[PDB]
């Protein structure tokens, strides 16, 4: 009762469901030209070209189910792009378009081509089943079963969610039904395609999927953001908060791996926006889990100089560098904090010197308090100690008097106001600790 | 009663709203290359090719209510430009092209065809309305209120300028908005382009536009400067601006960070101007807010050797280091100096002395006074 000509989008959404379930009906038209496409493709290795063919096949069965018409149109000598060809026999023939592409929706409302606009069926995605409240990520690959990290992201827990492995063929219909996502949810895009790799921001889930050469089968992982610990989650010093709201510019939240220092620093970073600052973050990759006021940037897709002059220009209040590691990322604090940026780095170390060693060689010895002033350390996900920094003219020891006269940076527990070690250059600059 | 033929400038510029408006009036044609044009821009993933897309449909629902013809022409044999396919038709059809491009305009002028030239409301831009005489920044993002800094940069706040989160579509069409202004404005141009960024000059306003992947959402900010403070609000000591006058050839400012150094050298640079010196400045990025008379050069896009070599044949009187960080930074001071070149250089350094340990090494001590001959001091 209706030739329906189906066009690459189509193909992609398994629009065979949908003649099925009888959401659509008529005789189904494929174009020569777009047989054609699916094939250079699927000898170029496109992995939807494989999908989209699979799904011509279905198609013509289900066609003969339902007793409908299944054709393949087109004169072989015609050239042209196929939804263009498929979209003027729509127009000579009164054949309706079928696609899942809005680009094409508009075109063919334009060019006042009747057409069948695919909705998803279900409102949830496929592997969104899967997902429970209290589950962490989700993990997928060839000929494994699916299975899942739950519970606390100290105390998580792997678990298996099925009894029977997962054809190659399954995995990469998942893949292909996240890829199609993008388009629909909010706040999606493509993070990065590469040979092995496609890493994806799918609403608040981060999907990884690797594939031959690069791993030894189809693997998708996706993952959703843990509860964010607020800053009043941690029942923090008053002396401390009236630093942070009041005086802290230059901060460094250290500690050892797995103490929370990331995970702090991300809670500092939500209480600053909260207070009307402006907010950014530096990550590589980009992970923390923030509210859209806070824009995070991934070092790793930025070129050379591209985040010291966007930081600059727009000016934000404090920018949290996290994990800092390279020299660049130490020089690009500096240049901000110089510019009179605040800013939160996140360094996991141990000791203070070992924290502040790589900031000390950078700047002369009176500048580095305006680099500097606070560190605070953290263990087992609350604050194990803070030191501030100040700068002071001063014989380091009244009894050495080894340089009558200098001009040191003590660094100073918060607590005790004791100076724990002190800061000063006699030929090569050095840290020391006072008893 | 007229038909016309719209180009992509009039789908990008918004020539919908022009058409309910009766600014202009006729039947809708829009050539079939054209769609075929914006489907590939779409499919490649050009931003603007989504706007003017949807730009398409409501030009047609406005035709829908007025009882005018909406059509799509010329498939046949249809091998080249859009434009230049859009223009025979009108020639062939006797139609009327509607642009925002001058380009264009131009060519239908030479050729004989009817145009009509789409020309911005004198409400300058979208955002614009947020701007306050005293707003320093405005920011927008996906998914967030816009919001605006306001104050000057000693005293500003934070603001929320609505309590409505902006659409991530609607953040694309300011962007947009901006791209387009470029031409229109006076003393704009785009910085530098990147796969995640995007940095324009538009009249005094400064752009930053960021996009995924390196943002996590489209974002925009907008700022203009704050008013310059003048040398004069400085209350100088006598003895020093006749120095300045007269005698002062290399010059540091210094102070801490925050302090005001920068600002200093601004108002000495602006100062310099109006005796009648020539002056350049060297900064990166460029920020400071200065008359056009002061030439800018943002050292960033410069290549090596770049900026050496034209300062010593511009021969400036004064020259700016904004910003002196790196050894090189140091070394085109100094060869500057040696050239007999005025310079000021901000150091943002704690302490006076501390300013010159990296002037110190470059140089043979007997070297250090043609160099170095006054040192300011802020706080």
């Amino acid at each position: 009762m209706n030739d329906l000509m189906l066009d690459k989008s189509a193909l992609l959404f398994g629009v065979s469901k949908y003649l099925e379930k009888g959401i659509i009906t008529g005789n189904v038209l494929i174009h020569k030209s777009l047989l054609a496409e699916l094939e250079r493709e699927s000898n170029d290795g496109l992995v939807s070209a494989e999908i989209a063919l699979d799904e011509v096949k279905k198609l013509k069965d289900i066609t003969e189910r339902i007793l409908v018409n299944f054709e393949i149109v087109g004169d072989d000598s015609k050239k042209g792009e196929a939804n263009e060809l498929s979209r003027e026999y729509c127009l000579e023939k009164g054949c309706i378009i079928v696609t899942a592409d809005e680009t094409q929706k508009k075109i063919c409302d334009a060019m006042g081509i009747q057409y069948n606009f695919l909705q998803p069926l279900k409102q949830g995605l496929s592997f969104e089943s899967f997902f429970d409240d209290e589950t962490m990520s989700l993990h997928i690959k060839e000929d494994t079963v699916p299975r899942a990290k739950k519970g606390k992201p100290g105390n998580w827990k792997f678990v298996n969610l099925s009894d029977k492995p997962m054809l190659s063929t399954d995995v990469r219909m998942i893949a292909n039904e996240i890829i199609n996502a993008v388009r629909l949810i909010k706040g999606s895009f493509v993070e990065i395609e590469r040979r092995g790799s496609l890493i994806i921001q799918l609403g608040n889930y981060r999907v990884v999927i690797t594939r031959p050469p690069l791993s030894d089968g189809w693997e998708i992982t996706i993952t959703r953001p843990v509860v964010r610990k607020r800053l009043e989650d941690y029942n923090l010093d008053e002396r401390l908060i009236k630093r942070l709201e009041e005086r802290a510019e230059g901060i460094i939240i250290a500690g050892a791996p797995g103490m929370g220092a990331t995970t702090f620093a991300q809670a500092l970073a939500e209480y600053y926006m909260r207070l009307g600052k402006i907010v950014k973050t530096i990550e590589s990759p980009r992970d923390m889990h923030l509210p859209p006021e806070i824009t995070q940037y991934s070092k790793n897709y930025a070129e050379i100089g591209e985040l010291h002059d966007i930081l600059l220009l727009s000016r934000p209040d404090y920018t949290v560098y996290d994990e800092m590691r390279n020299d660049e990322d130490f020089k690009l604090y500096v240049d901000l904090r110089l510019a009179g940026v605040g800013m939160v780095g996140v360094v996991h170390a141990t000791s203070p010197i070992d924290a502040i060693h790589r900031f000390v060689n950078r700047v002369d010895i009176g500048t580095i308090p305006n680099i500097l002033d606070t560190i605070i350390f953290i263990n087992s996900g609350n604050v194990s100690k803070v030191y501030t920094l100040e700068m002071t003219v001063k014989v380091p020891a009244g009894l050495k008097e080894a340089d009558l006269a200098r001009p040191v940076v003590e660094i100073k527990d918060l607590a005790t106001g004791n100076t724990e070690y002190e800061i000063y250059v006699f030929g090569e600059q050095t840290m020391i600790v006072p008893v």
